[PDB]
């Protein structure tokens, strides 16, 4: 459900937070309530198809969970669509680690736990993020963790619907038609890679060409990556990675199963750990 009016009525546009071909992100304040919001602006011309964006909204609107970016509403005005969300002041983990350098095992553990909670919720709702990385895990000024940037999740969903227009079809073809050849457990892998990102400032093979990496991943003898420095981390951390980075999705554990893992179920994991990191931000 979409408000057909100028959002500059309801909000004040403070600051641009960056742009892409895909969208523009604005910091803004609610003129009445006074609370800060994130406003995602998308330039939608009459001719182009709106389904991709409609799917993103529907995902956001239909997700009420702590670890997923809250949605307030959306505004269609002057052929510009504004999606309104809760503000996450510290930004993404990538925005942050660029300044602070590498996170600590416990900070990583807390982040992983929080993402897993979000994923478990998403998967229960039969939704897949499919773009879990540092740059999509947002932090608020309170050190709470929020999953964001469902534009890809929306893009594959909008295609899956577009793909309606079956019996002589082969099972693998059916799987691509319905699910795209993969399942929810892809997110678990991405988390594993993200855990490495946070530890090392780069995912594995970041210096290698992308097309080449795709090739390497499809070879028979592809070994899952590990953490570079054995000694710097605990057995539980190494294992968390070993397990999340299970090559076979038949044998890779679910978000729920992962939440009971030693690393992410240990006590003392809370936002304080992240607050410590955000203090390193003003340093
Ligand atoms: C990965 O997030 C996206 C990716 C694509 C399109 C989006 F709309 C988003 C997106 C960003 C969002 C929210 C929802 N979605 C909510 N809060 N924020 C957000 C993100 C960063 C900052 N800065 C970063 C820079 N730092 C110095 C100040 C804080 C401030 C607020």
């Amino acid at each position: 459900d979409i408000f057909n009016r100028d959002p500059r009525d309801h909000y004040d546009l403070l600051q641009r937070l960056g742009g892409g071909t895909y969208g523009e992100v604005f910091k803004a304040r609610d003129k009445v309530s006074g609370d800060l919001v994130a406003l995602k602006m998308v330039k939608m011309e009459p001719d182009d198809d709106v389904s991709t964006l409609q799917k993103e909204i529907l995902i956001l609107k239909t997700c009420r969970h702590a670890n997923i970016v809250a949605y307030h509403g959306s505004y269609l005005w002057l052929q510009k669509l504004w999606i309104c969300m809760e503000f996450c002041g510290a930004g993404s983990l990538q925005d942050i680690y660029q300044v602070t350098g590498s996170l600590s095992e416990l900070q990583i553990s807390y982040v992983c736990r929080e993402v897993l909670q979000g994923l478990a919720y998403l998967h229960s709702q039969k939704k897949i993020h499919r773009d879990i990385k540092g740059a999509n895990i947002l932090i608020n000024d309170a050190g709470e963790v929020r999953l964001a940037d469902f534009g890809i999740s929306a893009q594959i969903g909008a295609t899956l619907a577009r793909r309606l227009a079956p019996y002589w079809m082969a099972p693998e073809v059916a799987a691509v038609a319905l699910k795209g050849c993969y399942n929810e457990l892809c997110d678990i892998w991405s988390l594993g890679i993200t855990a490495i990102e946070l530890a090392e400032l780069q995912p594995p093979l970041f210096d290698v060409h992308p097309l080449r990496v795709l090739f390497l991943m499809t070879k028979s003898g592809y070994q899952p990556p590990r953490l570079k420095e054995k000694g710097k981390w605990s057995a539980a951390f190494h294992n968390f990675i070993k397990v999340t980075l299970t090559k076979s999705p038949k044998k890779r554990p679910s978000a729920t199963k992962m939440l009971s893992h030693q690393l992410v179920s240990q006590p003392g994991l809370n936002r304080g750990l992240i607050l410590d990191l955000l203090d390193k931000l003003k340093n």
